[PDB]
């Protein structure tokens, strides 16, 4: 039986870039490095970065929605925004939602997010106002 | 102050072909479905399928080493394995090793992998046989 998401594997184009995105802007932890990836952690969460030269620096236009979203607290989320406007990183979707989530991409066209709120705290929204076709189990 | 993933979401073309093989191969916890898409969980993992027409199947060796890798024990690693294999899930293939890991495809070309182990677990293991270049921090 599977327990959880063991590690997430990032390709990237060019490995100091991203590391500097990942360690630098966004605060994660490096633990190694090599010639060819590295390992950060951010809480709980293992995060590889593997350099791969099939990888494309891809424009959100070309990319599907598969996303990645971190955790953070309602208090810090808008410094968290600033920080990444100042840097000049670029937003891939505005949120229409109730709810605090912020969209940007990494270097590479990896589409990410900030989001406020658990699971169980989204389910309770949609069972106030659901989702057309909407079942619950 | 990033806490870890909050949630990982995965463009399916299907809907309906997909939660079954969430749900009913990979064995994660449904919660809710909707006309486009479906919550389901896995230990603390919040999966979202998100139904989008621009979702491509492209083989995997066309396809970047991005990869979503879920925790297993070893007592059940070789068992469930081998049920994936007797399912007919197709296998894609990494240019390194990283320990006890199986690979294999979702329905749309997603990357998956079952492996063992942690990201202490992984730093001992490289400590005794490096990658090339590797230095610890
Ligand atoms: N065959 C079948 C259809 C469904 C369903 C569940 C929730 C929402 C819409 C459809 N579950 O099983
Ligand atoms: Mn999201
Ligand atoms: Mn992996």
């Amino acid at each position: 039986m599977l327990s959880g998401l063991n590690h997430l594997t990032l390709a990237v184009s060019q490995l100091a870039p991203s590391v500097a995105f990942y360690q630098q802007l966004l605060g994660m932890t490096l633990h190694a490095r090599w010639d060819s990836g590295a390992y950060l952690s951010c809480g709980d969460l293992w995060l590889c970065l593997s350099l791969d030269p099939q990888r494309r620096v891809t424009p959100p236009e070309e990319s599907d929605y598969t996303h990645y979203a971190f955790s953070i607290s309602e208090a810090d989320f808008a410094s968290f925004a600033a920080r990444l406007e100042a840097a000049g990183v670029a937003v891939w979707k505005l949120n229409r939602s109730e709810g605090a989530s912020h969209y940007f991409l990494d270097p590479d066209g990896h589409k990410l997010e900030l989001h406020v709120g658990s699971l169980a705290q989204r389910l309770a929204a949609c069972r106030e106002q659901p989702y057309k076709g909407m079942v619950f189990f």
